[PDB]
């Protein structure tokens, strides 16, 4: 981030348990909210986007409660974003992008958290979140309910990995650091 320089990619191609054990070490106040994590990076407000990218970040990496950062959420990214295995992140996305605490999915709430996640990101590249989702839609109907069960993701999967590859060529380190920083 914006501190005594250092190299950032360095330290996020790096990042271990050190940003972890250093939240904790710094205060344990339970959850950190979008200022606590622009404290940990540079620019404060570098621009509307970025704000949406925390924004939804902040929601993608929410799975667990409320939309702050909670203790264990951190590490969870962390414990995520490490190399291990592609198929485990695969499971790790399912979690995620869907409503608190797991469950079904439907279209509504699915669309605002892919507009906030494409939000960071889309337009010219054509990769919005959105558009990915109306394409897994069709095709893809289980019911008049319209709703998705953890089968419909797998199923999308399945069926293709291009959704799949997609959710683990998103996730990074210095794409996300060198974003930020501009
Ligand atoms: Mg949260």
């Amino acid at each position: 981030g914006d501190s005594s320089s250092m190299s950032a990619t360095e330290l996020s191609a790096c990042k271990c348990h050190q940003w972890y054990r250093k939240f904790m070490t710094e205060c344990p106040s339970g959850q950190l909210t979008f200022y606590e994590f622009k404290k940990f990076f540079g620019l404060k407000n570098l621009s509307e986007k970025s704000n949406a990218y925390v924004n939804t970040m902040f929601k993608t990496f929410d799975i667990d409660d409320d939309g702050c950062i909670d203790f264990m959420e951190y590490v969870a990214a962390l414990s995520l974003v490490l190399k291990g295995g592609v198929q485990q992140k695969l499971r790790w996305y399912f979690k995620l992008f869907d409503m608190d605490g797991s469950g079904c999915i439907d279209k509504d709430e699915l669309l605002l958290i892919f507009k906030a996640v494409q939000a960071i990101n889309g337009a010219e590249p054509e990769i919005s979140a959105e558009d990915l989702a109306d394409i897994v839609f069709n095709k893809i109907d289980v019911n008049g309910d319209g709703e998705l069960s953890l089968e419909e993701f797998m199923e999308g999967i399945s069926a293709d990995e291009k959704i799949s590859e997609m959710l683990t060529q998103s996730l990074d380190l210095t794409r996300i650091v060198s974003n930020i920083y501009n």
